[PDB]
């Protein structure tokens, strides 16, 4: 349908987490092979990246692809410690490395250290064919001013993708947010290169729906691909799968 159409839509967008040990991880892979089709990816600790793979693997689905977090969810200041955790989870065997970026230093006036973090990292994932998103808690950076400010100096520094949110603070995504970041990668003409994630508290169909139909609107109906676009979710699933007549 419209619902329907919107539904199967983010649940192939998915990075699929856990709503975290060995048996919950596999379960997890699992999950992401459902009736109506696989999720794009899941989002795990570093740590679960091998028995992830062999999961995926062995269930007959490889194409699940492998997302991870690195500076997170604190996103500090320390680059030396968020680059050796971004070299880990490369070595480990991410397809991609979501990074928090440091917005308490930005909160307090320091623009520098976000780009030199971001782009350190960036350095390190190019160099490897995996993908980096930043994520610049728009739940705690509340201005948008100060929203726009994140989404702008990650970009620069070289973001694959820009994220809301964690998922492991109060607020995360909201169409506004959402919004306002879209609109950063529109301004800055860098929709070709730079994917957006609405993360955290994503939990409806409907919400979905409006997510998209916000991207739909900025950039044409083709630009939500799995390249430019992703769901940081886990019981979303079960809500989407409701919405397509199954459970």
């Amino acid at each position: 349908t419209d619902l329907k159409a919107s539904s199967l839509r983010a649940l192939k967008l998915m990075h699929l987490a856990t709503a975290d040990t060995d048996e919950k991880v596999i379960a997890l892979c699992h999950q992401a092979k459902t009736p109506v089709g696989t999720t794009d990816a899941i989002f795990i600790y570093p740590r679960f990246i091998p028995i992830a793979r062999k999961t995926l693997k062995e269930q007959g689905t490889p194409e699940i692809r492998i997302w991870t977090s690195t500076n997170f969810p604190h996103g500090n200041d320390d680059i030396d410690i968020a680059l050796a955790e971004t070299r880990a989870a490369i070595a480990y065997g991410a397809d991609g490395v979501a990074v928090v970026f440091p917005y308490r230093a930005l909160m307090a006036g320091n623009e520098q250290v976000g780009f030199d973090l971001v782009k350190a990292c960036k350095e390190a994932c190019a160099a490897a064919n995996v993908l980096l998103s930043v994520i610049i808690e728009t739940g705690e950076l509340k201005d948008e001013a100060l929203i726009r400010k994140a989404s702008e100096i990650s970009i620069k520094a070289g973001a694959d993708h820009i994220v809301t949110s964690t998922g492991k603070v109060a607020v995360g995504a909201t169409p506004e947010s959402a919004r306002i970041m879209m609109e950063v990668i529109r301004d800055m003409g860098v929709e070709k290169t730079v994917g957006f994630i609405p993360a955290g508290g994503v939990r409806t169909a409907e919400e979905a729906q409006k997510y998209l139909a916000i991207a739909d609107e900025l950039f044409g109906a083709d630009w939500a691909d799995a390249r430019h676009y992703a769901f940081g979710a886990s019981s979303l699933l079960a809500s989407l799968l409701k919405a397509l007549g199954h459970g």
